[PDB]
């Protein structure tokens, strides 16, 4: 496993010039006001990673926002309700093309209740995944390598997905729910984190 | 108050050349599957409100479904989720341009956690709102009048509701919102009607 | 109103060559193994009731328990499940001809979740209906009138509900429901009275 | 362990000219609206199964549906509630003629709150009962086995339920409910799916 | 109603040479390691009261504790269980000849869940029972007759309740529960306040 | 080990002319009115067991019951709430001299929350302690081995808890809990079984 | 009732040169992050309040400021835990010098859990205290006057909890919560708003 | 490991001549007024441990109460909100000066929920952390190392505490806290042990 760890941000987009990039972070905890981002991982689908430490109080990512700007790549999350909000806080940029593996496989997978991604990594890629304080100045190795281990399979899920969301006639509820997603985002950085802002009550 | 009741569907669109109209209905219950759609409420602003009576197993409501189709004219409902579902599963047109009181008081009213139609007219215009079997032959007077109380209001409090929302800045998020408002109740009527599509769990 | 009260037994059934009857009880307690019996109440539909009060430790009473028996008569009673164990645990009978205005209110009256006798009165016939000792040796007034008002609107009740089933085409499901309505007493006598024999847990 | 694997149907009854057969379904989920029927697996307790890959969209299954259809066999499920409801809903027939160890269990091991399949093969049985994309185009050879398993073993436990149904003299109380259950499923589909239509509220 | 105020003590007991007497009284809360007893009240069941103020810090009172020490005379309460542990806890005096209304509510008026003082008196007697800082240097009238009103009506009821008890043949039921009721009132000053030492967990 | 297994009572009271008898049983259930005594297991406290099988309708036990009377020979239970409740109801005669470890442990092992059977014996012995069909004709060996292994202890707790109960100065709480732990069994068969009489609400 | 409307801050500090003051805020919500200051309240105890709208935006309050950064004058609140928290969130001065009525409610009332500053009105002195958009250009007079309500009262309240603080010997507990209390605010900025810092869990 | 028992006292300071003591108690529960303290746990942090046997009883312990008193001296422990509590009810002096790593973990360790002992040193230290009757007059070598283990990782632990709240600025937080945490303990013992005393209900 190929991992390459960066300070700061990419050194150049030579290894992204692709339809979809796989994301995804670690911070100090849930609370995006509280809670710094620490870590930015990111892959291909080539089955090599880049991991990329942020430091405190840094405001510009140039290269990364990039690739979180273009909107000609799809950006794959598990979960990016959550990594959208922290990329927003953090650079002030709001990817608008996404992919969720989470809802996705909320619309799909209907004969279970358990959608983390270690259940769908087992159930769909036979792929076995396996308290950190992310802020340290120097990476632990079994750090860095649960750290890839996030992205180095989110390509491979997209795709199933997006056959059982073919094969289901579910594709236009996926994506608008992708639409929504970034604004769902902004309205947990805004304050309603707790709050569904659709039932009623 | 005039109020006109019609059976089956609106003579014509002679008073709705307009462009926005306020929407609701009454049904047999909370589940669309279950529970026929029993009346639709209409006005347009001017005080005064067409009560439209639908059949058991009606299918077609042409100038009614003229109006949900047009995408010049703004439906205007108090928790548009459940009219959207019901109406586009009773005449399979669902509307996609939408504006919530729901929606809109959830995001402006951030003082109170009341937000049905009733505290909304108590509190922005000083009106007083005040088990019923809808799908009786011939409806009461009281059922014509409460039924008709539903729509008079909902211009006044969506003119309201876009002056705060220009206030407090948090116009594209409720656009967003009622963009999405659309396939949230399609969702609904797939099966995800006690399903968060966006929570974590 | 006319209000007969009796002391252990109906003295002949002359007025009881119908159709149907309405029945309930009082009793001193919700547990019929340890609250006993000590009124039941029956009305023809006429606008009278009889009110018989039932001694400690009788084991017969041959004209009631003739017109629990007789299968060609009807019993109605409001949440009979609770009526038939205690009678069945009283005399030995069980009823097994019986239409239950709780069961019919839940299978027509979905626009609301109050399936009282005082909300069913109220909305379908505009009747107002209004911790008591019912061992007592002599009963007042207003127990003997609170009592009769119990069973003398059953029959118009059953009436409307069964317009109302045959409107939304449920009829045979009421019929198994009330088929089976017998045998969820005697389940309630023993031992299930807090299980829902049909539940998944 | 035969597994006969048929794709829409079965070829002939050859195999089920017999008094009891038991039978199990696999699906989507837990919802019949939302959720299609994608397996139907059948024993007649010789120790072989038969498993039956349903087609999207397919109406019909002569050969089953005969089973289904035939008040001389008894069709045997653990927790038919389900079963029943979705296999009416595919096929358009509720069988009538049903036996469930779900509700034997819970008529007889009193001792007990644990009625699932797995416990009830292991302490009757001593049999050990070892998120699935049933809807795959070719299953599995575990979840085929899998399937099978569910089946193999009803009959046994059917015959030890009637001796103690005997033995704590419930057979009637048993038979009413299997009577119910049907009507139990059709509620189900009906959408009184999360209401116990029996309780006070 | 005359009620006589005192301070610290009865002036003497020729009032109280009877078989029952009344106590109540009033505290700075519900903790008695915190909060400290402020009256205590007595009736003979003549309509009359004695209210006595005790003292911060009073650790005797002779009088009033040779009523509660006289095995030949018994402490009618309403819901002893705290009356006893307060003046346990004040006096170093447990009462153990006791008789308590609530748990005679408890064991006779099986046909409700209200137990509470007013509703007893309402039901039993028909008479209507009506935040204080009890530790005041003076008391208020309200509050010398509010807290007249707590003894004045509990020789009727206990009257009653034992009529009640014969009836139901719970006499020894309710025997044994005030003869262990002290001990529950002692496991409540070491510890056990919230705990009930019967219960299986 | 040595197990005496015997049919219908004990052959005699040879063995056990001894001041503390260890006593459990095994039942259909939790349900003294539905679920039938099927066990008695007695010890005399010198590792060796009787286990008594009962037989449907059965309603005398003579020897059993001269040692349940005796009121010189303490009956020793865990959580003898049930076993006295059920052996009332089964032989018509309630012990009245009984020691019970679970009340026990709540007054002594106020370090921990498990007062289980396993988990005192665990503790306070280093002893190891290991759904089944206790009506059975003939019991299994695993079956006569586990129902041994719940008196083979009680008298070696029962000494423990007597020091402890002395060292913290409990003895006469204790006593007390005991004295009133009959009624507590009555007042369950009575049908209060799920009321703490003691309780404020 | 002389109330004194200002915009931005107080004209001078004629009227505050006291010991103490009482203040109350009015804002968006229950959240500073997003729910902005509206309205300030201030009243020296002469009968008298100042009330200030406070503008979008409003940095800084000078007058306003050096009250609140003055240590020499206690700064009165009735829960001033979120007051604190919104003043210091708004114009960059946390308070140091406090009291809180509903500290030293929780402190002294402890025979009621009613601690809302309504209820204290009512039973400490008899006064009787009676949804609104708080941000809108001009208040109404039933907005004034209720602004107005909320600190008339706050300098009564503070004397008489200081002398029962005296009374029961809690002055040194008050003080330490109340030299806490700014800090407990600082941690509801900084995030820890839903968490009790001293909890187990 | 050296372990030093002791009965009452330390003999001596000659080991505490130092900047930070860890401390940690034995008790017979979590109720101070019930169960009394047992044993003390005291370490310098050179790896070695003393453990002092408290009396049933005892009401001074001269040599442990200096350690207590001395300001220049400050004490760690882990949850210090229990030992505070049960130290200050057994010798009546309550310490001023500590450090508590739970506090510490939850204003540090954001990204989790669990703040225990043994998940802490597992994460920070790589420690291997692993119903007991502590009132025994004879400990066993396995209580002994137990409760030694409890202090010998404190000073570690406060070690990487002041690291990381130096590093995300929450030093006067953390500080504040500590200094209200013994009255935190005093509310405890006075009667709030289950208010949360800053919550608005």
């Amino acid at each position: 496993t190929e991992i390459r760890v960066h300070q700061g941000d990419l050194p150049n987009l030579d290894n992204y010039r692709i339809d979809a990039v796989a994301v995804d972070t670690e911070t100090l905890g849930l609370q995006p006001h509280r809670d710094r981002l620490c870590v930015v991982q990111l892959s291909s689908g080539d089955g090599t990673a880049d991991v990329i430490q942020i430091a405190k109080g840094q405001k510009s990512a140039p290269n990364l926002v990039r690739l979180l700007s273009d909107r000609d790549i799809t950006k794959i999350f598990h979960f990016g309700r959550f990594d959208l909000a922290i990329l927003a806080h953090t650079f002030g940029v709001m990817p608008d093309v996404v992919f969720c593996t989470k809802i996705a496989s909320k619309l799909t997978r209907t004969y279970t209740d358990r959608h983390g991604l270690k259940e769908i990594c087992g159930e769909l890629l036979n792929v076995n995944i396996s308290s950190s304080d992310w802020a340290a100045e120097t990476l632990s190795r079994a750090q860095i390598e649960y750290a890839a281990s996030d992205v180095l399979y989110l390509h491979r899920l997209k795709d199933i997905f997006e056959e059982r969301l073919k094969r289901e006639e579910r594709e236009s509820v996926a994506k608008a729910c992708f639409q929504f997603l970034p604004m769902r985002a902004n309205l947990d950085l805004l304050g309603w984190s707790e709050i569904d802002i659709f039932a009623h009550s």
